[PDB]
């Protein structure tokens, strides 16, 4: 039922980290944006860019910051062992709660912009880096 396309909200679970917002993008080399169970390339919202290729069963739609706490919950039920299950929880403190806070700040004006507006924004430039107007807004 689920297909994703490029400039599409998604929260990205990843292995030793939270749930983290992001978009759905075109890889810059292979010009491919899903492929074959299935990935989807995503860039990480933030202050300190990153892409990766991310599975479907690994991605939700991305509404708003108020979703988090039932992603942790609902994530809960499938990480049994500790290391785990420590990383479901929202960063404590420092520059990756900051980065975490950053990118659901970028994410939340991507949700309220139209798909095409927020490519323009947001997408990164490549040689890897932010667009000028996100990193002015960013610091
Ligand atoms: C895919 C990936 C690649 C590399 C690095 C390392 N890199 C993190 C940023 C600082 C330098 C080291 C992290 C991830 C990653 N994998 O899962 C999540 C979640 C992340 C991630 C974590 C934090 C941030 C991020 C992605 O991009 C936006 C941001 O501002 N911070």
């Amino acid at each position: 039922l689920l297909k994703y396309n490029v400039g599409d909200l998604v929260w990205s679970k990843v292995s030793g980290y939270p749930w983290w917002p992001c978009m759905v993008s075109a890889d810059p080399l292979l010009h491919s944006y899903t492929k074959l169970a299935r990935q989807y390339h995503v860039q990480f919202f933030g202050d300190a860019p990153e892409r990766a290729w991310i599975f479907e069963k690994s991605l939700v739609a991305f509404e708003g910051e108020g979703q988090f706490e039932k992603l942790c919950q609902e994530s809960a039920k499938q990480a049994p062992t500790a290391a785990e299950k420590i990383k479901l929880l929202a960063p404590i403190s420092g520059k990756l709660r900051a980065q975490w806070e950053m990118g659901i700040v970028q994410a939340e004006e991507a949700a309220s912009m139209s798909v095409e507006e927020r490519k323009a924004k947001f997408t990164f430039l490549y040689v890897l880096h932010l667009n000028p107007q996100v990193a002015k807004e960013a610091g």
